[PDB]
């Protein structure tokens, strides 16, 4: 494939606010982050410019009402429903703070009232009265919770209460007809039968799963101490970025003053592309567009998407890894990337490897338990060879010998292109 589920926090002009979600079309990142003015445009175009070749994306918005909604606005119009039914719907949002947070309301009270007199369930109401905001306004996540309508500035009594409240007080008739004195039949059955700022970044990265995190905005500081997470959490890669004149002598010495876990392989690079909801070309920020050519690749370089630019040749395009960077260079009209893989096909089978971990808790350790397990993990080594991406292709943990101990995994593993195995153990 080789997976690819990305990873986007930053500002974003709709909900849901402050959280993940995952996203899958434009049309249901557009739906909800309502729009990106410039500085959440370049995560609304986040989302669209990759997922173009992309799979699944999560964003993250950075900015009675049971939840205050986020990017909700002013005049959004709010919609209270009798099951399901439209009653009134010139309510509207009336309230919110800078992140959309809905803080006040108002429902016209004319046309409920109006129904809930009508239908017994005045002032009561509440259960099957409900409010939806505007489909849609601008942002998402609310709930609104209607309670009653405030009013404080053969014949049998019933007197229905709950909680010692007399919450009902009826007469009703077990004989049918029979009315109150109001000829309201009050026979029972009908009666009831009638309704009767930088740090929040880093503050916010969090547990979900991902092989690509870019927030592309921060430009430095924010990827910088971001990187130290991607770095942290063994069979996970952080990847980072700058842009870039000025930027690669800073970016050489920043990238080396250091995020060099192996596991992290950091890089070195702001996008020029054209995305066709703002159709504008500014410093899109080139890191999301590499992370829809990283979800392809055995590990990725090749032509890039969709450039009008790239933020030129040639020495300082050869120089710039070790360290993680990355460059893009035109040769007579189209892209490619230049930029011992090899450690993508290890962290990838590492981190692959110790998942399968819950295998043992499965089942007892035993020789054959070297088998299966060995099996399982050759199956799957032998498979990377297949494809491709290993090549000349396991484990013991106890010394050979008739004794044995609990397996870890350990591989000798030879990326295709380089002549050399790596051994590594996991266990």
């Amino acid at each position: 494939s080789s997976e690819k589920v990305f990873c986007l926090i930053g500002q974003a002009e709709g909900g849901e606010p402050n959280t993940v979600y995952e996203l899958r079309n434009y049309s249901q990142a557009k739906r909800l982050f309502r729009s990106g003015e410039l500085l959440d445009a370049i995560e609304l175009a986040w989302g669209s410019n990759p997922n173009y070749t992309a799979g699944r994306i999560l964003a993250m918005r950075i900015e009675l009402k049971i939840t205050s909604k986020i990017y909700g606005n002013v005049a959004n119009n709010i919609q209270v429903g009798l099951e399901k039914n439209t009653l009134s719907d010139s309510l509207r949002l009336r309230v919110i703070f800078q992140d959309d947070r809905f803080n006040e309301v108002y429902d016209n009270i004319g046309n409920i009232f109006t129904a809930t007199f009508s239908v017994e369930h005045d002032e009561e109401t509440q259960k099957a009265s409900r409010l939806v905001l505007k489909v849609g306004d601008q942002e998402v996540k609310s709930y609104d919770l209607t309670g009653g309508a405030y009013d404080y500035t053969a014949v049998y009594v019933k007197a229905v209460f709950g909680d010692l409240e007399k919450q009902t007080a009826y007469n009703g008739i077990v004989s049918f007809e029979q009315l109150n004195a109001e000829g309201e039949v009050p026979s029972n059955v009908e009666v009831e039968a009638g309704e009767e700022t930088w740090a929040d970044k880093l503050d916010k990265f969090a547990h979900e799963g991902g092989y690509y995190i870019v927030p592309l905005s921060s430009k430095q500081s924010v990827h910088a101490e971001v990187a130290s997470f991607v770095k942290e959490r063994e069979p996970m890669r952080a990847i980072v970025g700058g842009g870039f004149n000025e930027s690669k002598e800073q970016l050489f010495g920043r990238q080396a003053s250091l995020s060099n876990p192996r596991v992290s392989l950091v890089a070195n690079s702001g996008t020029f592309v054209m995305d066709d909801g703002r159709n504008h070309v500014p410093a899109y920020m080139v890191a999301v567009a590499l992370g829809g050519l990283a979800s392809g690749l055995e590990i990725g370089e090749s032509i890039t998407f969709k450039p009008l630019r790239v933020s030129y040749e040639s020495i300082d395009l050869d120089e710039l890894n070790e360290n993680g960077i990355i460059s893009i260079e035109f040769v007579r009209n189209r892209t490619n990337t230049f930029f011992m893989a090899v450690g993508e096909a290890n962290d990838f089978l590492v981190s692959e490897l110790k998942v399968q971990l819950e295998q043992f808790i499965g089942t007892r350790t035993i020789n054959t338990s070297a088998s299966i397990i060995k099996d399982f993990i050759q199956s799957y080594l032998g498979r990377k060879k297949r494809d491709n991406e290993i090549q000349d292709f396991p484990a013991e943990d106890v010394q050979v010998i008739v004794e044995g101990n609990e397996a870890r995994i350990s591989m000798t593993v030879y990326p295709i292109r380089s002549f050399k195995k790596i051994s590594v153990s996991l266990v």
